[PDB]
């Protein structure tokens, strides 16, 4: 149907907005410490602690097969992958410490993302 194609054009153009949002998310953490999966092999016990890893690169998987339907599914990936490392790391750490970062600078470009999909439809 018509209506079909014009629901995908709008997901395509939500997944080029969330593109754009996830590259913004990953510049602020230049020292890579959430682009890939915790690995089970260096970490073993890792599933012990946290049920749902996440990370930037299976993020990147899920929005290039259009897996996000809408922000907030995409905002609660972004969640996991700092809340599960304030979790598994202490306070004291530069694990911990760069989640902290990359919360708060990440809030800025969310806040904005959010008007836009709004605003946009």
């Amino acid at each position: 149907s018509m209506e079909q194609v014009a629901m995908e054009l709008r997901l395509t153009e939500l997944t080029r907005l969330l593109r754009s949002v996830l590259d913004q998310l990953q510049d602020k953490d230049p020292a890579r410490i959430f682009a890939q999966p915790v690995s089970l092999k260096e970490v073993p016990d890792y599933l012990d602690h946290i049920k749902h890893p996440m990370d930037f690169a299976t993020m990147r998987k899920r929005l290039e097969a259009q897996g996000y339907k809408n922000l907030h599914e995409f905002e609660e990936d972004f969640d996991l992958i700092i809340d599960n490392c304030m979790k598994y790391n202490a306070r004291d750490t530069v694990f911990y410490r760069a989640a902290v970062r990359l919360r708060d600078q990440g809030g800025v470009v969310l806040r904005q993302a959010r008007r836009e999909v709004d605003s946009i439809g």
